Parts: C-alpha cells; structure tokens; sequence
C-alpha cells in the first residue's frame, strides 16, 4: 500500500534547482545530512533529561555513514528522534515552503548553494549526488515509514517492512553515476574533517568487503 503526493509547488522548484543548477561543490550534501542528524539527536537527547524512557528503544545516540558500491548507495544512519508520517509528509520536518522563500531571496543577494542549511531545507541537498532518495524513519510515537523521491514533482510514502530500525532515521542515497567518489572512504573522510570535525556524536564510516 503506497501513497503518492505531489510536492508543494516551492518545494519541486528548489529541488528542481539543485538538480539544474551547475554548482561544482556538491560535497556539502554530506555536511548538511549529517547536520540534521545531530540536530535528530539533540531532540531525543532533550526529550530524554525530563523522560528517560524516552530512549527505551535504543540509548546509543550515534551516526552511521555505510558506503555500498554495489548497490551505488550511500546510506547516512542516526539515532535520532526520527519522525511521524505527518512529519515525512510535511516536508521531512521542516518549514520548507518559508526556507525556500528565504533561500531564493538570498541566492539572488550573493548567497551560493553551499548555505542552503542556513534556510532549514539542507536535507534536499542530497540531490546535489542522488538520483533518488529512500527515507526509512521510526518515532517512539509512530510506526516505521519509508518516502521515497526521484524528483520530478511527487514521493511516495509507504509502511516499510524491512528490517526494524529502533527508533531514528536512515538517508539513503542512490547516487549518480558519475557521483561514484562519494562511496570511497579516502574521499568520506576528507568531507568528514572538513565540514563535521566538530559534531556531538561519533561518526563511524564502515568500510566494505
Ligand atoms: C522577513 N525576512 C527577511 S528580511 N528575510 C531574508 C531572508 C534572506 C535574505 F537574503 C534577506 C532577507 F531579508
């Protein structure tokens, strides 16, 4: 049982943006996913100083980066506060119609895309090296969802029966081909240390066969 929905009209216009725009410094799609996941992480962390069974489906509060050239996946794992269905559909949790606003209005006033995150819409950076984006979520307060986007005007939400998650959320990135360099760990690395030196939570890149 799937549901499709359209995106807000701003919504397709940013992201046709970022998939239109020649921009050569697309490695800021890592910094900003693993920036919403610190700030997933912050929220359960929060949530947990006044109700410590908040974190009774998993007290590990970390960040997974799992690179798979066979698949041509880069998957981006947190163990954040994840969201509800209601979330997934009003834009992934964020004020994206008003980011969106804001972001243009800056673009056109000196900003590049790099400060997308400043606008509360980075998640939609990963299009910068996806051709499709799979979003597997768990709240303590809602069931397990997968959305999915190609682009292209609409995503789809379903119930994900694949393997249960605990509570947080998965990004996985079905990457371009030409966009391959993001599954090497010399090249994770380096964007790690650049952008994320400073974030909260281990960061661990898994490594392949
Ligand atoms: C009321 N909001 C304002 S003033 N926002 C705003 C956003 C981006 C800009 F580049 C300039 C701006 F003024």
């Amino acid at each position: 049982e799937v549901e499709t929905f359209a995106f807000q009209a701003e919504i397709a216009q940013l992201m046709s943006l970022i998939i239109n725009t020649f921009y050569s410094n697309k490695e800021i799609f890592l910094r900003e996913l693993i920036s919403n996941s610190s700030d997933a992480l912050d929220k359960i962390r929060y949530e947990s100083l006044t109700d410590p069974s908040k974190l009774d489906s998993g007290k590990e509060l970390h960040i997974n980066l799992i690179p798979n050239k066979q698949d041509r996946t880069l998957t981006i794992v947190d163990t954040g506060i994840g969201m509800t269905k209601a979330d997934l559909i009003n834009n992934l949790g964020t004020i994206a119609k008003s980011g969106t606003k804001a972001f243009m209005e800056a673009l056109q006033a000196g900003a590049d895309i790099s400060m997308i995150g400043q606008f509360g819409v980075g998640f939609y950076s990963a299009y910068l090296v996806a051709e499709k984006v799979t979003v597997i979520t768990k709240h303590n307060d809602d069931e397990q969802y997968a959305w999915e986007s190609s682009a292209g005007g609409s995503f789809t939400v379903r119930t994900d029966t694949g393997e249960p998650m605990g509570r947080g959320t998965k990004v996985i990135l079905h990457l371009k081909e030409d966009q391959t360099e993001y599954l090497e760990e010399r090249r994770i690395k380096e964007i790690v240390k650049k952008h994320s030196q400073f974030i909260g939570y281990p960061i661990t890149l898994f490594v392949e066969k």
